[PDB]
């Protein structure tokens, strides 16, 4: 319509993809090493040159990116371009209260939108298709992202975000999507409140879901495809790379996320040694940028575990389940959290230690966040209960906030979490299972 | 960048822009009377025919629309093509549980885009500009309405979205922008924001401040360009038009917003009779888009009351005040809100007669909203205190998920609420 139709490349030969992964790589590599300081110094001091890549093995010899280079040069360190030139930015979760920023061009923009509408297109989406986008609108890569996939596609969108659960039922029901976006944990919450609006969820207008932004089970797909009646795909991206549709599943063979490595070329890598690992082996997913201008990355480490499988319906490889990551980042809900991120947040009240103990669990199929304080000693003797109480609700108030997740707070006296005999806690006790 | 200079029909003769405009009138008459059952119905009811429109004048020979055809309609009986060539819908306050819902083209999206670049750039953006928009993201027109403009533009384009106060003044402190695009209410909630974080208002980067969404005066202009050294420029619009950027105001005379009247054809009339009013009169704005495909809409009633001014800046002419509304919509915090909204969510709860008084009330700056809602005489006797605190929660949650607002609820007794001898309670006290 014209995006009704793969595009050549999508049904290229392996040589042909080859080559032009290699032509593309030369040029991500130059465009990095020119133009960002950071990259500049991290080469040079790698004992690597742009120049010293003349086949797509030679990318081993590159040094590693991580979400603390990110970090260190916030808000705009590491743009490739003048800021004059970049018409996007999006954020997320850091490690401390400064989020991870990315930026775009417009070209890049127009990218985003050719590999996201490629997705949705993969996972069996036409042009006239009436879709329902459930992610984030906002700061979040999610909602944006799959926004001008969907409206490049030529589907009918429907700008929903991502709450007022009452109102998404509604809307299914009276809009009639052929098509969903969602988190696969916000589905679930949606299939229960169809079933207390009197609706039958297979009595709904979807044939499509397209989850990401979190794992998810095939327990969770057989009871999603059965309850609702539909195909469910999966759909991966991070920030860092792009957003949603760095790879997305094909519905003719439903085998795992197709990597669009014509733009995002992945390499996986054992998590401890760094070293590089022969497709079929579980290690940690790195990405390469191939057509980003503002903010092109090498070799960046999603701390994601996976593994590369080779093509079926596309001419491009694909993941294996994502069974994990190598750091300890949460996600609830769609949401990164990290443990830090919490601290900084627990530590600002001046009235609370730091110590603190966060328990995941499942209430039925979802996640709760449960969050135990200490007060300082010194503050247990004055501080009143309905002060305490008021503590925990504007500790609560402050994680939705600059974190974006909802969260169980409660407040102990001081040695209230068990620790280690010299008082060292465990800060995550994930029991979600 | 192809979006620095002002387009050619910005500063055309008053001759050219009224015979592009009378073109532009027939072709979009026809289309929604060959494309619409309902206009086909409405037109044929009134006795007239597109044909009948020779001159700009004949107008108003043509019926009024208003939310009722959208309501009778819903929720896409008002599009002149095909579901599948449209590519966006957004949704907002009906008068029912059934929200107002429109339809873009993918041509109806790049004029939209269009105008809302030309907007801001009337208010002083320039492409490479930092700009922090904190319109609400998702069915509301606002956020992506403002998103897709500034785009166009050539900002760099902060999705912020209108809610998470603290992040907005720490992105506002990090990413210095120039240009913020946020309602009038919520711009003091940021500045209060800044003072709480130690910051003084005049130290940030912001330049331009483009407000929307709701009425605001002189004086919260004058204390806003005043604690934070900005030009506060207006921007309006409605959902049915298009969104934001149906008119905005130019930084050059600060004189009101000047409406894109290419685009979106205005009308005043007299609330009470329909009559049309020459310009400098005070009524009621009326629109028909000249170039809309998906839902054309012909002598749309906005219901809001201001008056056209004569041109500046621009070719076009000028909104003065909106002075208030003909219908009785509230809007909280650039959220519209109908009292039979908020009617049929008290309804739908079986243990509540369907009594109910809004009080609105200004708490400093602050707009509240406080409900009271009548336990039907049954239930009085038989809801204990922790099942009627529980309903009113229930109440509060059903009302900011549905209507978007927040308020607070109290459950009084049967006849709790001042009445007439017989019972009929006045719906809305606004004290703001
Ligand atoms: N399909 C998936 N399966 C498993 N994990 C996923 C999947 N999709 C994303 N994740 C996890 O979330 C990260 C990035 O989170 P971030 O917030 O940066 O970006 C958005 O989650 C972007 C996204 C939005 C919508 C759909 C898909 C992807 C990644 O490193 C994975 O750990
Ligand atoms: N600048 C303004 N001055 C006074 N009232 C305004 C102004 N802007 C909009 N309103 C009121 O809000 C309605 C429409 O509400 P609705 O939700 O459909 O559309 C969006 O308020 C669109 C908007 C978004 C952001 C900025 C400007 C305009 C309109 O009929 C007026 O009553
Ligand atoms: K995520
Ligand atoms: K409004
Ligand atoms: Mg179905
Ligand atoms: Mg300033």
């Amino acid at each position: 319509h014209p995006a009704a139709a793969l595009e050549p490349i999508e049904t290229a030969s392996r040589d042909e993809l080859q080559a032009l992964q290699l032509e593309r790589l030369k040029w991500s590599l130059r465009h990095a090493y020119d133009n960002v300081p950071h990259y500049r110094r991290t080469f040079d001091a790698a004992g690597v040159h742009p120049d010293d890549l003349k086949s797509l093995a030679d990318l081993a010899k590159f040094p590693f990116s991580t979400k603390n280079d990110l970090r260190d040069n916030y808000p705009f360190g590491l743009f490739a371009v003048p800021r004059e030139q970049v018409v996007r930015v999006h954020a997320s979760s850091g490690t401390t209260g400064k989020p991870t920023v990315v930026g775009y061009t417009a070209r890049d923009i127009d990218t985003w939108a050719n590999v996201t509408a490629r997705s949705i297109r993969a996972a069996g989406g036409r042009p006239g298709d009436t879709l329902h986008n459930a992610f984030g609108y906002g700061l979040f890569t999610g909602g944006l992202g799959i926004h001008y996939g969907a409206e490049r596609l030529g589907c009918m969108v429907v700008p929903m975000s991502g709450g007022q659960t009452e109102k998404q039922v509604q809307l299914i029901r009276d809009f009639e999507p052929k098509i969903i976006l969602v988190t696969p944990s916000y589905m679930l919450n949606l299939i229960d409140e169809m079933v207390r609006q009197g609706m039958d969820p297979a009595e709904s207008s979807l044939k499509i879901g397209i989850f990401g932004a979190e794992p998810w089970t095939q327990a969770l797909r057989n009871e999603v495809e059965t309850r609702v009646g539909i195909d469910a795909l999966d759909i991966y991206g991070l920030s860092e790379v792009m957003g949603p549709g760095v790879a997305c599943e094909c519905v003719e063979t439903k085998d795992g996320p197709v990597i669009w490595e014509d733009h995002f070329y992945p390499e996986i890598i054992d998590p401890v040694t760094g070293e590089v690992l022969p497709d079929g082996s579980q290690g940690e997913l790195v990405f390469t940028s191939l057509t980003k201008e503002a903010m092109p990355v090498i070799r960046y480490r999603t701390r994601d575990l996976t593994a590369l499988l080779p093509p079926t319906a596309r001419a491009m490889r694909r993941l294996a389940k994502i069974t994990g990551r190598s750091d300890d980042m949460l996600i609830v809900r769609g949401v990164n959290v990290f443990p830090s991120q919490i601290e900084e947040i627990v530590v600002a009240l001046p009235l609370l230690s730091g110590q603190f103990q966060i328990t995941l669990s499942r209430d039925g199929h979802m996640d709760r966040l449960d969050l135990a304080v200490e007060l300082r000693s010194e503050a247990a003797a004055s501080v009143t209960d309905g002060e305490r109480a008021a503590l925990a609700r504007e500790l609560q108030h402050r994680i939705k906030t600059m974190v974006g997740v909802s969260s169980g707070v409660t407040v102990l006296a001081a040695g209230g979490i068990p620790a280690t005999a010299t008082g060292k806690a465990r800060r995550v006790i994930d029991r979600r299972q």
